[PDB]
Order: structure tokens, then C-alpha cells, then sequence
């Protein structure tokens, strides 16, 4: 298992096209990964879960990333946040 934080600073916060791509990336992988804010936690494969979190700008958030392809997982996850300019 595999626990990461980080600092959203993107001005869309993670909502629209930032949002669909981070989705589609979590999407490629076999290990259960959660985003968590503010204690609530949800599946970063599901569009609507990571919608209903509403994570603005300025938020903390911890991902969590368990399974047979984590190393990749979690390394996949750290560059597409900094690419997309998410965090």
C-alpha cells in the first residue's frame, strides 16, 4: 500500500477536463486507489465520487494507492497531478 499528500492549487480545483483525465489515469490500473478529503474518502476510478468530494483550490487531499501494480500506480499518479498542474 502506497499514501501520498498533496496541496491542490489548480484554479478549477479538481472539476471539468483536470478532473476526466486524472480519472482515466487511476482508470489503468489494478490497485484499489482512493482520493480523501476533509476524512471523506472515494474511489479515483469514479468520475461522480471524485465530483461529489468538490475539492477547490487550496485543499489538502491524500491518496491512497493498494495492489498488485502500486509502485506504478502511485508513480503514474504523482506525475499526471503535476502535468495536469493539479498539484
Amino acid at each position: 500500500m502506497e499514501k501520498k499528500e498533496f496541496h491542490i492549487v489548480a484554479e478549477t480545483g479538481i472539476h471539468a477536463r483536470p478532473a476526466t483525465l486524472l480519472v482515466q489515469t487511476a482508470s489503468k490500473f489494478n490497485s484499489d486507489i482512493n482520493l480523501e478529503y476533509k476524512g471523506k474518502s472515494v474511489n479515483l476510478k469514479s468520475i461522480m465520487g471524485v465530483m461529489s468530494l468538490g475539492v477547490g483550490q487550496g485543499s489538502d487531499v491524500t491518496i491512497t494507492v493498494d495492489g498488485a501494480d502500486e509502485a506504478e500506480g502511485m508513480a503514474a499518479i504523482v506525475e499526471t497531478l503535476q502535468k495536469e498542474g493539479l498539484a
